[PDB]
């Protein structure tokens, strides 16, 4: 994955994530250096819907408008981090 490309599609994620992957909502995951194939398993599970039920559901719909290169490259960003 190209961080770079993945650093222009993280505009969305920000807003829960944070400008640089530490989240400051009480529940909400910092992604942040997270383990690269980890980011891109669980947004792939997210988009198999392997992961469901509360905040799953929104995740569900934020990962739905992810192709596989947009998740090889989003991993690719935070991981970088
Ligand atoms: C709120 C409007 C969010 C937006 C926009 C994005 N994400 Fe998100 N994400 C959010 C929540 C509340 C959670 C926890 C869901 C759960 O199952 O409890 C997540 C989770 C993730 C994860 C998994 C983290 C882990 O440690 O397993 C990832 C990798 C992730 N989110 C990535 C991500 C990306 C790349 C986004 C932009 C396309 C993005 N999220 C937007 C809340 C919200």
């Amino acid at each position: 994955g190209d961080a770079a490309a993945g650093q222009a599609k993280a505009a969305v994620c920000a807003a829960c994530h944070g400008a640089d992957g530490n989240a400051t909502i009480p529940g909400y995951p910092n992604l942040k250096g997270q383990n690269e194939q980890y980011i891109v398993s669980s947004i792939k599970a997210y988009k198999n819907k392997e992961r469901s039920g509360g905040l799953a559901a929104v995740m569900q719909a934020q990962a739905s408008l992810l192709s596989d290169d947009d998740i090889a490259n989003l991993a690719a960003y935070y991981s970088s981090l």
